[PDB]
């Protein structure tokens, strides 16, 4: 008998294909509106999420106002007709533990949310209506315009995107690819007044030709069942109108024949040294079962043995290296090859390029390797199979977007498996890689005074010129190189993936299975995830990584060192799914590995053996420490609101050497100097660590005496004593007392605030009392501060943790001065206090219910798993236990015991408040009744800030 | 003229630069006088030395002279209050001590200028009509005991002891001169003695006016002086007794060329080399015991001491004479020994009596005596001036050997060589008249004698006549050579004149990266000296055990190797300290400022430059380790107020971690320390002396040079230069922490009361408060409940913190000193309260002349510039400021401050306790009942469960 054909749905897919250890159960179709749909069942979830991507973006900017489709996007959020209210969508979220975002890319504009899974179809619903009625409320759109100016403001100053849009700004001005995407307020207000524009207008125009169903994907994530989704989803979506709008397409290359052979000189911001070479090629989008392009970005860009990066290093030209195909549009790819530069390096741009051109035609003459495609199929393959699984937030996004480009039924795995091999498709893109399509772009201070031209968008000076014929020429006679050999088998690949069966003996947290004067061990066998990975987590402390700004550096160094010489070994293990990481801290140094369990010991080994017989070549000392020099310099030019934070961290921490006092003594660390350093700080050490996965716990003891054998044997390492390990203690700020620290940025034309309103030592009880306060006020507070008055794009509170200690932070990047922010934050904070005393009980119950959500979210995949217990482990609390004990306790909180809180804590009148402000100048540097504030303390130095206070406490362990 | 007079003495000879005005005089009763007017001092002072000691005791009642000094405390029929004497100097400015030795003893007391004659009233009646009550004296019996107990351990008071012990049993020399509740009460009641007859009779015996000499310092008028010591002293009843004599030596022949071995209570090795020699008190005009011992007891190059070090045997030397008695006088030689010289004593005996055969040979050197003629002159010329209390006790007993018109200069003044004597003396330091003691744990059960008073374990043998005769034959040893003329002699003596821009205070005269320079240009004393004082800060000087190890090693090892050199520059006035810091190292150099800057320079220069002598390393790496271990054998009020110090401080590493660290210090790891600890630094220096802004900007300059050069050093960060804080309390918190001392039967206890910060009002509370319990806590907790011989209360200042605090050493339990300080508390509520206006007043005026008491040598203004620097307060008009808020408290605002910081139901109480437990340990005021105690089992969790104060802000 045949079937009974719904008629808003067009057709139902087959079975999508997904990982076996995938449990989420999935199901396509296509609405007879044309839109694609994937639904994802998954019973498990506390929080749902939908996703909608729009395949139009700001390529498709109308020519006379750039930035509209960015515009747009932003307007959506502020107010439909069946939901009229500006924030309810926002407003709705942050009530039921849900958040959103949504970004504008040149070819897709993509919406997302989150939230509690009982309140899907609400979030759903209110979702919907942002493309079937959007208000573009005239009153809403002459202030979001400032959000977006801000945001483009945030941008100027930054090398990335300035580097970014002069690409645009080098090819052909009449292509598309040339157009300025994020607009500003000139682009979307200004000039369109001065030419009689009606923006709104150009906004309801701009949503009815292009926002139609037929360039639609949506994704939809919820405990439902796929029967349940699909009704949600016809209902909610079935009226979008079917305009039929021709898919855009860019079949000419933005780089035409005068865009090639050009070199461009270009001035950085920040100290920087990098080396562009960029092939224009075809779209290889629908090679997906091949990937021509990335089979020649593995080799071209790879790090190991006989590498292209190898010989560059070894020459002491480059340190770093990219390489393979980026993305461009519909009918446009590029081909890249990024290098960073040394100072010789910039010297012999030339003889890089060189290089390169030999590099490629080592290929050429070896030819396609199937071998070569079988490793990355299989490894693609193996890390599909166990891929982790993912917050649902990100997932619905992500799908959304490739629903355009891939059948229904292999979008999950459509961008994993490689199923052809297609030699022909690799010499076709080989055959592009030429010196007579080549661009060559060099970024460095040193052109700095020498350039004629200016990017109109973002001010960048730079030159251009022709590749001399000669040099061209050269490139093209590139004979055969004999340091570079294609890489050989990759014997990290793993096999083992047998999952061990639970030990009886295993635990629900992590248990300390060893206790000692070297080395406390927390293990936990897996019990989620049953995929073949662990985390190893070591924590190295030792008092002379941080006793003075010349032995952090010291240690910083030693590490990149290290790093940079286990570069080539580790590679193998990188792109065999397994990884580390080794960051110098303030109690001395963090050593983590990742991955498939299988060949973890290997990789571990060769670690912690290479750290205890450190043999430092003075030719990458030298590299290395001259790369650190800039980086210390280089803050300069960070965004204010990251300068109020670092400095913020400066004032409230016991010690914390500046980048100015770490600059000041790089200049005593001489080889000899870092020599001696190395076996001081490996004689004595307290080793903790965390050891979580697909591992037992005899294991895991082996894992961790191994390390301890290994610092032994050959740094002849001994125990600290407990009285050693200490922690730095948070200031301790007088009741009512209220200081400002002041800076200036010197590089960026906005100002930054950090406001620090600091209550007192963690517990239960106050930890609650400021996540529930702070939940009630996050929404509030991103209205109030941004959307109305408009104070800047970067707006945040939320609690701050610290050393045992918290409080209440607002950190805003505005154009106003700093203590314009401040009145601002202040009258806010008077008005919530009227809105909790009237809020019902049911509406604090309410938010009650979303902070738990929130807090009981549990973890999707080991490493997140890892991290919540990490976070125990370091800040030496251990309260593995920590949600189920404060989520209930929350739960009996009062929005009586919230107003006391704030009266006694936050309030301006409020015995006890803390509070410390630290104002980030810019460079160049009605409305609700704000109080009047004391007279602030003005903070000119901040050792006898410090010397002049209490010190707190550190936290009791669990 | 004046019947009571026998006699005046002439012009008493003094310093040219000693501006104090002096009177002798005779009484006509026999007491020796001298009387000493100075219109400038802020305290004045009187003692008296009577002739009589232990040596003169009962012997069926040890110690009874020494009893007797006690109870002259506790009343006299004309004031007959138990404390009134006590009493009378705490509420105004005062104190007294008093000691017995064995051919004297002598009591002292200082006391505000306006009361002089109230205090020397109340004082004379000592030696008139003492009450010697019952009660009083079953008492006081166990003050005596516990003074006893806490030597009974001590190595030094053992060996004391044990001397006495192997001399002629009927010798007085012999004497337990101590005492003990055994000796004075259990074995006289056991014996049908009335202690108290018996003191009555000793001090109708022999405290007579002919035996007595008197000194007296105050403000008034040597006419004044004079009648004031007639009123009061002139009644004292003269028995013309005999003065004792002791002709017949303690060591006759069956005690020399004897051999002792001692096992002791703390790991040390010693020798002692004793000789007996007859009485030279008569020949102090020309010396000959000093001659011969500045010679052998020489640490420069050619000495005894130079060729026993270079052998690795000895580390130190004390050579020379020893006193004894009239009649009797002894010559050692004492050295320390490595652990190759405990293995080598024989030959060490033997470089001993070769280097006294040398002097024999080259017979005495005039040039040697005029040398320290010369000098000793100098250093009287130039004598700092004294405080009064130590000066008058000092002079009352030399006033016994001299004539009044030289008195002051007797001990220092040199006459004509007399080279006949020391050849006699020299004839006595023969190995046939030697005794030889060594000390060693490695004769721990190798001994079969145990003396009586202490219980010291020994042994004694003969030393065998082959070995004798071996010393007898000693060669002449190349190595031993007399010294040279020492080139250190300052010669120019210049008073540099007061610069016209010269401050009252140091003035901050240089402010760089590395140094902050602190000078002040002498103008009180106008002698020929200065005072040099710097620290240098280095982050790692005690970063951990092991760099806090390797900075006492590398100043250790620099001394040592020093010594020769700076040994000279000692003798002629000049003289340094150099030790490590929690923050790093402090040098001092201090003298004659002629030759200062080439000690200073050289010192500097090693420092910079050393060089490590793997055979001084390994010999003062295990002495160290030894004095580690050896504070476990200190007393419990010690052990006591360092566990405090390490509870309350930031970070501090214990003795234990020190010594774990210890075993890791390698001669490798230590030359690589110290040009890290070197190469950055601040300096922080304060100049004092008889020098110019110019000469101070250049030493430091010197300084500065000679470090950059050598060293390479430079500038620490502005925020490296951390002092470390205290641990802040909590309100009504109460902690205590235990620990058991291994070694002494008694226990010990530190009771600490923080209040809060240092401040003008908060350190007047906390003085006040001192000052108005001082006397009733010494009197309650010591005189009437006899709970220890050590009885303290007073102000605790430590990182800008303060708080008041009780220290007691007892046989009774930390816990029941406990409830006896608390019951303490509560009767000081109802006495302050009863006090009236007019007490209250006395205790602030008294409070006041001790603050404002000027210093009276350069030395000591140093130290209270010094004070202010260290502690980074800079505030150099302290007292000033601080004694003009004193004046305007009131007894209420003291009363409101105890009951909100000390009482024992105050809100803001921040109390601390800790209770070191006797080695075998386990009517009256009511105590209030206490809180329970948080019990500390571990300071690291302790600390790191309370705030951090902050420090100090800087006065400018
Ligand atoms: O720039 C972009 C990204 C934009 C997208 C956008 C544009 C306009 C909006 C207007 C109102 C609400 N959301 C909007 C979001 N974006 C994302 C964020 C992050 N959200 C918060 O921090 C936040 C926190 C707590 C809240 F209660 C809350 F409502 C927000 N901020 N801006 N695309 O081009
Ligand atoms: O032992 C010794 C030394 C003895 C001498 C001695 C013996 C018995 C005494 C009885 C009552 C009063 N003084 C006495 C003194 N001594 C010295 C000290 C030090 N004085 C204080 O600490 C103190 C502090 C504040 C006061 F108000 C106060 F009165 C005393 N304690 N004992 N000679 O043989
Ligand atoms: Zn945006
Ligand atoms: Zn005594």
């Amino acid at each position: 008998g045949i079937p009974m054909n719904n008629p808003a749905i067009k057709r139902i897919g087959n079975h999508i294909t997904k990982s076996p250890e995938d449990k989420r159960e999935y199901r396509g179709l296509e609405l007879a509106n044309g839109i694609k749909v994937l639904l994802i069942s998954d019973p498990t979830t506390d929080k749902s999420s939908a996703a909608l991507d729009v395949h139009i973006g700001s390529l498709s900017d109308p020519p006379n106002i750039a930035g509209l489709s960015h515009f747009l996007e932003h307007m959506l959020f502020l107010g439909t007709k069946k939901y009229p209210k500006e924030n309810e969508y926002s407003q709705f979220l942050s009530e039921h533990a849900g958040s959103s975002n949504a970004f504008t890319s040149g070819e897709h504009t993509n919406y997302y949310f989150d939230v509690s899974h009982e309140h899907l179809e609400g979030a759903l619903d209110r979702f919907a209506q942002f493309f079937l009625s959007p208000l573009f409320d005239e009153s809403a759109k002459d202030r979001e315009v400032n959000a977006v100016d801000s945001e483009h403001e945030k941008n100027v100053m930054n090398d990335a995107w300035r580097l970014f849009q002069l690409e645009k700004a080098t090819g052909n001005p009449k292509h598309p690819f040339s157009k300025f995407g994020t607009g500003n307020k000139y682009t979307l207000e200004t000039r369109p007044n001065q030419e009689g524009i009606d923006v709104r207008q150009e906004l309801l125009k701009f949503h009815s030709a292009y926002y139609s169903s037929n360039l639609m994907a949506v994704v939809v994530l919820g405990r439902e069942s796929l029967d349940d989704l699909t009704n949600l989803v016809v209902k909610l979506f079935s009226e979008v109108e079917n305009k039929n709008v021709p898919l855009p397409e860019f079949p000419e290359h933005p780089f035409q024949e005068e865009h090639l052979k050009q070199l461009y000189k270009i001035v950085p911001i920040k100290d920087i040294r990098n080396l562009y070479v960029t092939f224009p090629i075809p779209d290889l989008q629908k090679y997906y079962k091949s990937n021509p392009g990335h089979y020649l970005g593995h080799l071209i860009g790879h790090e190991g043995p006989g590498s292209l990066l190898s010989e560059l290093k070894s020459k002491g030209w480059v340190n770093t290296l990219v390489g393979g195909q980026k993305e461009g549009a519909r009918g446009f790819m590029f081909f890249i090859i990024n290098v960073d530069l040394t100072e010789e390096g910039l010297l012999h741009v030339e003889d890089i390029i060189l290089h390169m051109f030999q590099y490629i035609q080592k290929l050429r003459a070896e030819g396609p390797q199937e071998w070569v495609f079988q490793e990355l199929k299989d490894l693609n393959a193996v890390a599909f199979r166990f891929k982790d699984k993912e917050r649902p937030r990100g997932y619905t996004s992500k799908i959304a977007g490739i629903l355009h480009y891939y059948p229904l039924e292999e979008v999950l795995t459509a961008e994993y498996l490689l199923e052809e091999f297609r030699p022909d498709l690799i010499e076709m893109v080989l055959d592009k890689l030429r010196p007579e399509n080549v661009r060559v772009a060099i970024v460095s201070k040193s052109f700095e005074g020498k350039t004629d031209r200016t990017e109109e968008w973002y001010g960048t000076q730079y030159k251009q010129e022709a590749i001399p014929d000669e040099v061209i020429k050269k490139w093209q006679n590139a004979d055969l190189n004999g340091k570079f050999k294609l890489p050989t088998k990759n014997e990290f690949i793993p096999t083992n993936f047998e999952i061990l069966p639970l030990e009886k003996e295993a635990t629900p947290y992590p248990a300390l299975i060893k206790d000692t004067a070297m080395s406390k061990l927390w293990f936990k066998q897996d019990d989620k995830f049953f995929l073949p990975k662990a985390n190893l987590n070591f924590e190295f402390f030792s008092p002379f990584a941080y006793v003075d700004p010349l032995h952090s550096n010291m240690a910083y160094l030693y590490l990149e060192l290290l790093k940079d010489s286990l570069n080539e070994y580790a590679y193998a293990a990188e792109l065999a799914g397994l990884s580390y990481d080794l960051q110098n801290t303030i109690y001395g140094m963090y050593l983590s590995v990742k991955g498939y369990n299988d060949k973890q010991p290997i990789l571990l080994k060769k670690i912690i053996e290479k750290m205890a017989t450190f043999e430092i070549d003075e030719k990458r000392f030298e590299i290395i420490k001259e790369a650190y020099m800039r980086s210390l310099n280089n803050f300069r030019a960070e965004q204010p609101h990251q300068h109020a934070m670092y400095y913020l961290r400066l004032l409230m921490t016991e010690v914390a050497w500046t980048k100015d006092e770490l600059k000041e003594a790089l200049d005593d660390v001489t080889l000899p100097r870092l020599k001696a350093f190395i076996p001081q700080l490996l004689s004595r050490l307290h080793i903790e660590a965390l050891l979580h996965g697909n591992i037992t716990k005899q294991a895991a003891l082996g894992i961790m005496q191994m390390v301890e054998d290994t610092l032994i044997e050959h740094a002849h390492t001994k125990p600290l004593l407990p009285s050693q390990l200490v922690r730095y203690r948070e200031v301790q700020l007088p009741d009512r007392g209220w200081f400002v620290y002041q800076q200036r940025n010197e590089v960026h034309n906005n100002s930054g605030i950090e406001i620090y309103y600091q209550t007192d030592m963690q517990s239960t009880s106050e930890n609650m009392f400021l996540e529930l306060f702070a939940q009630i006020i996050s929404e509030p507070a991103f209205n109030t501060l941004r959307t109305k008055e408009q104070l800047g794009y970067i707006v945040f509170s939320g609690p701050r943790r610290a050393n045992g200690i918290q409080g209440l932070r607002f950190i805003i990047q505005s154009e106003k001065p700093p203590h314009y922010l401040e009145s601002r934050v202040e009258a806010f904070l008077i008005t919530m206090e009227k809105s909790i005393e009237d809020m019902t009980e049911e509406a604090f119950q309410k938010h009650i219910q979303a902070l738990a959500i929130r807090r009981l979210d549990k973890p999707k995949k080991l490493s997140a798993e890892s991290a919540k217990y990490w976070g125990e482990i370091i800040s030496q609390q251990y309260n593995f236990d920590r949600d189920n004990t404060e989520v209930a306790y929350l739960k009996t909180l009062t929005k009586e015991d919230i107003i006391k809180f704030y009266k006694e804590m936050l309030a301006v009148d409020a015995p006890r408040r803390h509070k410390v402000s630290v104002h980030v100048l810019a460079r160049e540097m009605n409305l609700s009744q704000a109080p009047a504030l004391p007279q602030p303390e003005v903070i000119q130095n901040m050792t006898e800030f410090k010397r002049g206070l209490p010190l707190f406490p550190l936290v009791k362990p669990h």
